């Protein structure tokens, strides 16, 4: 399944000019995603057709004290698909997914309940049906880890397109008065932008990628096109004692944990085959510590040129030499290299 990049607009707090802008400015970094948000027609329309003019899919989120299932309304502004924020008797959302104007049916994905095995026994068209998270404006209150998961499986399990929210650390728009941040893990309300991305792509339970608050900078914008969507990226510091060699064997090769793992570090096996041939003199060996990456040199007979990340602290073993650590904080990212798992490193 493709993976996405969206942004969040709230035209009622900003004016159609810095949203069209905004909107601009996103499509230039590989978004193609947004969510608005109907708080309080034809501005909406300009901002919509200026969207749709960048091949950018527009989900509404209209508050229902605002105005039934004629959704025409939100076909003629020209919006891809409507968010059900709260849902109904499971038989009304079924409905809403056989409406003529092909529109999508979004989904809350942030309630953990059989909600999709009541939408889906009834006649209905579930090839209509997204899901997208809540984000949490007030701190604290955002999901916590094993929840999110769960909620998140039941909509893979059945084969629905999820997405959740990130939030941005310039924005200063948001729905409402309190604004904390507009993400859905908890976890996430204070980590880098492109860090959370990385987490919700790695889980391999989220499709989309949503900044919830706006405006994201220019800069937090590029770095999240610059993502690969597809593959974990670790960010590596190299020391300073570093050589060319090790620098290589880090940066220049896609990495696989072997299958049959170790809880003390991530061994990239077939590395040392490329590697084995090369020069690793020995120098100042230093505790290992989860985070660093390690390589064997000339005094590790078989295990020359094993590249490793460390996962749980060792002692000294003068066999290694550090190369680098991996950014603080991305450490928790080391968790979803598991049996077999692809990575690169990155400066």
């Amino acid at each position: 399944m493709e993976r996405k990049l969206g942004i969040s607009l709230y035209p009622e707090h900003s004016t159609k000019e810095k949203d069209m802008a905004y909107i601009s400015a996103a499509a230039r970094h590989g978004f193609s995603r947004i969510f608005t948000c109907l708080l309080s027609v034809a501005e909406f329309k300009e901002i919509i057709n200026h969207a749709k003019d960048n091949n950018m899919e527009v989900i509404l989120d209209v508050a229902p004290a605002v105005f039934y299932s004629d959704l025409s309304f939100f076909a003629e502004l020209g919006a891809d698909g409507i968010r059900l924020d709260v849902g109904f008797d499971g038989l009304t959302e079924a409905k809403m997914t056989n409406n003529p104007y092909g529109l999508k049916i979004e989904l809350n994905v942030s309630n953990d309940i059989a909600y999709l095995e009541n939408i889906l026994s009834h006649q209905a068209n579930k090839s209509a049906l997204i899901g997208c998270h809540n984000f949490y404006p007030q701190k604290f209150t955002g999901l916590p880890y094993d929840y999110f998961i769960r909620c998140s499986e039941r909509f893979k399990k059945h084969g629905i397109r999820s997405a959740a929210f990130i939030t941005s650390h310039v924005a200063n728009i948001g729905p409402w008065d309190i604004n904390d941040g507009l993400c859905t893990l908890e976890e996430h309300r204070n980590l880098p932008i492109e860090v959370q991305a990385k987490h919700l792509w790695a889980t391999g339970l989220i499709d989309d990628v949503i900044i919830g608050n706006a405006y994201a900078s220019e800069e937090e914008l590029e770095k999240l096109g610059n993502l690969n969507r597809y593959m974990l990226q670790l960010k590596v510091h190299f020391v300073d004692e570093a050589t060319e060699v090790e620098k290589r064997a880090t940066l220049q090769e896609l990495h696989v944990r072997r299958g049959d793992i170790t809880e003390y570090m991530v061994r990239s096996t077939e590395v040392r085959k490329k590697y084995k041939d090369y020069d690793f003199p020995v120098r100042e060996s230093v505790l290992q510590e989860r985070g660093q990456v390690v390589i064997g040199n000339n005094s590790f007979g078989k295990y020359k040129g094993e590249l490793q990340i460390i996962l749980k602290e060792m002692p000294i073993d003068e066999r290694k030499n550090i190369v680098g650590t991996i950014a603080e904080e991305e450490l928790f990212l080391l968790d979803y290299v598991g049996a077999w798992t692809q990575f690169t490193c990155v400066e």
